[PDB]
């Protein structure tokens, strides 16, 4: 699927976007080319840093400052929710949040600390819609 857009009128690809993350998703899956440990109350997730520094502030900022950057192992503040972080990782390499009840404060607690104001944003408005 492509389409015509622009003054350019340049071919867009539908899919490509959402295909290319699908494909650093394999890679993270099979643990290929992953540059970063992020540790969250002793549990480990492998990452790729530039999916994390495109998605979220802080890892933007810490993967931009000259002595962390190279740091291979990143601990996160230990009140941090293991499960909230593993659902904002799967949301950045997916688009898809995975929000319940359950979750929603975790998930948001966490969201600001990472700095993703859209998905902040987002639980703000369904904690405001229950309420
Ligand atoms: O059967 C295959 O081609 C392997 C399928 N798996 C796979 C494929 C890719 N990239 C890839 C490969 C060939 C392509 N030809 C295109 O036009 N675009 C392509 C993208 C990545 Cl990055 C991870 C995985 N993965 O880890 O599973």
């Amino acid at each position: 699927n492509l389409y015509f857009q622009g003054a350019d009128s340049c071919i867009q690809f539908t899919r490509h976007a959402s295909d290319v993350l699908l494909n650093l998703n394999r890679l993270r899956s099979r643990d290929i080319l992953t540059d970063v440990v992020i540790v969250v109350s002793r549990e480990q997730f492998r990452a790729h840093k530039t999916v994390l520094m495109a998605c979220s502030g802080l890892f933007y900022s810490i993967f931009t400052d000259q002595l962390k950057c190279n740091l291979s192992v990143i601990n996160l503040d230990p009140e941090i929710n293991p499960e909230g972080f593993c659902i904002l990782l799967d949301f950045m390499y997916t688009s898809r949040l995975n929000l319940r009840e359950g979750n929603i404060m975790a998930v948001m607690a966490t969201a600001m600390y990472l700095q993703m104001e859209h998905v902040v944003d987002t639980c703000r408005k369904f904690i405001k819609a229950s309420e």
